[PDB]
């Protein structure tokens, strides 16, 4: 470029910087072709052009000015980038800014998206506010390939849109702009099928919806309506392996946690909107908006010490009894709790306060539901037509066509959307299962085997394997969690390596052994002392995440204190032993709201939380418990640095089933920062313990879940313990300790204690 235009950007004298900015073609070789991207990036000293999807960077080279920036690149297609901007110590990756020059449709998104391979196709399709013809207004696009006719009907034209009708382009997506009209705009597409049927549909790639029971579909200026103050946050992420690091999440549902009251206005960031009553059997209550949430939901976990918020699944869904696993409308955050940008306050105040957030993401089925994508154009569009591999009878909902490319397209992107627009830091997929098995939850003579003879889902497992690798490469530092129920193999593995490409599984059979461990009557555990142990067999198959889920404590199962035998004092000491005993085992960590302050009903969907029992000193000394333990796992690193490597664990001694006591070491890089973590399973106190060390030393015990504080008894070694030199469980030194009951103890060599 010469200077003379780049001045004209530098001093907005250019009369459209998009024909110099973004993405622009040079020339065209025989195999491939060569193509400038170039940026104006103020007060950037040096930036790169990432292609995440081939594992490529290249520098940007300033040229005429040191802030405006072109990289020459050699590849057939450059559909997918980023640009990495550095200003000052601190870096920065977003989508270029002048990636997409209309709102329109081009041929190029459209065979992308036909392909499967539209990342942002969410630009798109959908309703985006735009210029077209040099007039303001909003684009609608929606992909219907086999419907006779499409209109958009909205408030606009009083729901009639007979001078709205939208035109079809190849075959496959219907357009339309609408002049002078913005966002806030409610509207839905009326769509006649081929045999003449006329009927209403919500906007599949909708940003916004109105309250359920209503469905319309809201347009959002998406990018202009929220400013984000978390690049550090991003960037630390970016440039961190998670996997190395404390996680400890709080899993919580949003319309449940806790309600406000309904004889007042929602209060939203800077304005307000009409309550949103829970249920007409509970008509005083409220749901909290994000904004509410966002002040009184995160200063709480801040509190509690957690690292992570994980959601129950926040895309809209008409039903609150299905907690969101139903999923309607997949591209917008439920309006139960307020508008888009409320939602990205809530998440740029976690990650101001250096907490994740985790989604619940949905990709397995959806509801059948009329507003929704069932049926959509008058076939069977988004679902496979085959009723053997496309619904899931038991659940009564409809499975997607994952090998059919626009739907592939509409879920991958989604996930994307996430990551991209909302900034989230991890998602979580519950019963991968159903999406894995073609014979899942039929009887025989009721499915149909692979091409190979086999029960796997081919284009399912495809599908999984795309999105994580995907979301791995445009959002390195993030979590993909799954929960799968059949020891499926390789699971939290990398594609590469056969796996489905998540890092963190649910543990679910360790989640079954310590439930059903710690509902024994402390004299029967003698039994079932390979609960306690038998899940370190298979523990380094996959990266697992220990979890105690909201799936544990409804439908007659008890909360944690109710599955607990004995007296109350006891029911909270086997509480407290076993997330002791779940924070010193390997693995990362999750617990559901309730559980931290020991609620005694059942998790209700339709209720908020006991809050009324933290009056009581029982309930705040099991949530003081809590948040002293959140902080020792984030102070140690033993606790989470070799979760997943040999060294971070070794049984010391785990044969006195009799007594229900296990003992163990957690290691880290340094060897001073080794623990040794002691259980007793019984109500019995031991006055005198040996249990082998590995070193001679002063032995601080520096965690003790019997302490008074938190609700024990206040018995344990005062301070510490010298070991002895009297060889005990193969190792040189020992340590004789008095064991409380029902508890664990956590201990730690102190190298510079005066003997
Ligand atoms: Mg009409
Ligand atoms: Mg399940
Ligand atoms: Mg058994
Ligand atoms: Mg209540």
């Amino acid at each position: 470029i010469s200077a003379d235009q780049v001045n004209q950007i530098i001093y907005n004298l250019h009369h459209d910087p998009f024909e110099i900015l973004g993405c622009h073609l040079l020339e065209e070789g025989k195999n491939t072709k060569k193509w400038v991207v170039r940026a104006y990036l103020p007060k950037a000293e040096a930036a790169w052009v990432i292609r995440p999807t081939e594992r490529k960077e290249d520098p940007m080279n300033s040229v005429h000015h040191p802030n405006f920036f072109e990289c020459i690149i050699e590849t057939p297609e450059l559909n997918h980038y980023q640009l990495k901007v550095k200003e000052g110590e601190h870096e920065k990756v977003i989508y270029d800014p002048y990636a997409f020059s209309s709102p329109y449709l081009t041929d190029e998104d459209i065979y992308l998206f036909s392909e499967g391979n539209h990342h942002r196709i969410y630009e798109k399709l959908g309703a985006h506010v735009g210029e077209i013809n040099g007039v303001k207004g909003v684009y609608f696009a929606v992909w219907a390939p086999n419907a006779r006719n499409v209109s958009v009907i909205g408030d606009f034209n009083n729901w009639d849109g007979r001078e709205h009708q939208m035109r079809k382009r190849n075959y496959t997506i219907w357009e339309l702009f609408v002049p002078e009209i913005g966002s806030g705009t409610v509207y839905k597409y009326e769509i006649k099928n081929s045999e003449g049927h006329i009927y209403e549909k919500s906007d599949p790639y909708g940003f916004y919806r109105e309250v359920r029971p209503n469905t319309a579909s809201i347009v959002v200026d998406i990018d202009n309506i929220y400013q984000w103050h978390d690049e550090e946050w991003l960037e630390k992420r970016r440039n961190s392996d998670p996997l190395k690091q404390p996680v400890s999440v709080y899993e919580v549902h949003l319309g449940s946690w806790l309600h406000g009251s309904s004889a007042e206005k929602m209060p939203l960031l800077n304005g307000e909107a009409d309550p949103v009553i829970v249920s007409e059997w509970n008509p005083g209550a409220r749901f909290l908006s994000y904004y509410e949430l966002a002040e009184k939901l995160i200063p709480y976990v801040k509190d509690m010490g957690y690292t992570h918020i994980e959601l129950l699944p926040i895309a809209e869904h008409p039903f609150d009894g299905s907690w969101g696993y139903q999923v309607t409308g997949f591209y917008s955050p439920t309006s139960r709790f307020g508008r888009p940008e409320d939602f990205m306050y809530f998440v740029d105040k976690c990650h101001e306060n250096g907490i994740g957030v985790i989604l619940d993401w949905v990709p397995g089925h959806f509801p059948k539901d009329s507003h929704g994508l069932a049926y959509f154009d008058g076939t069977h569009l988004y679902e496979h037509a085959d009723p053997r591999i496309g619904e899931h009878k038991e659940w009564g909902t409809l499975v997607f066509n994952y090998g059919r490319h626009e739907v592939r397209n509409f879920l991958v992107a989604n996930v994307l959307f996430w990551f991209d627009k909302y900034h989230v830091d991890g998602i979580r997929v519950d019963a991968v299962a159903s999406m894995l098995y073609r014979n899942y939850l039929r009887k025989e003579g009721e499915w149909i085997a692979n091409e190979y003879g086999g029960d796997e889902h081919i284009e399912a497992v495809s599908f999984i394997r795309e999105v994580n690798t995907l979301l791995f490469e445009y959002f390195p530092g993030i979590l993909s969690i799954a929960e799968e129920s059949t020891e499926w193999e390789k699971v939290s593995r990398p594609v590469y390596a056969g796996g489905l490409g998540f890092n963190l599984k649910w543990d679910m059979g360790w989640m079954h052994d310590m439930l059903d461990y710690f509902n024994i009557d402390p004299y029967f555990r003698q039994y079932h002392q390979n609960n306690v142990t038998f899940s370190m067999l298979y523990y380094y198959n996959e990266n697992f995440m220990l979890a105690l889920s909201h799936d544990e404590i409804v439908h007659g199962k008890s909360n944690m204190l109710g599955k607990m035998p004995g007296d109350e004092w006891q029911k909270y000491a086997n509480v407290r032993a076993l997330f002791t005993y779940m924070y010193t085992h390997p693995g990362k960590k999750t617990m559901f709201m309730s559980m931290e302050f020991g609620q005694w009903s059942e998790w209700n969907v339709w209720g908020d939380l006991e809050w009324h029992l933290l009056q009581y000193e029982p309930h705040q000394q099991l949530k003081q418990f809590f948040t002293d333990l959140n902080a020792l796992y984030q102070q140690e690193p033993a606790l989470y640095t070799h979760d997943f490597e040999y060294h971070g664990f070794e049984w010391i001694d785990c044969n006195d089933n009799t007594h229900s006591v296990v003992s163990f070491l957690r290691r880290s890089d340094d060897p001073n920062d080794s623990l040794v973590v002691v259980c007793n399973f019984t109500p019995q106190p031991h006055s005198h313990y040996r249990i082998g060390v590995p070193e001679a030393g002063y032995y601080v015990e520096l965690f003790n879940s019997d302490a008074k504080q938190y609700g024990g008894s206040n018995m344990g070694n005062l301070g510490g313990k010298w070991a002895d030199e009297w060889s005990f469980h193969n190792k040189p030194y020992s340590l004789d300790l008095c064991l409380p009951p029902l508890a664990v103890l956590i201990l730690k060599l102190d190298p510079t204690k005066v003997p």
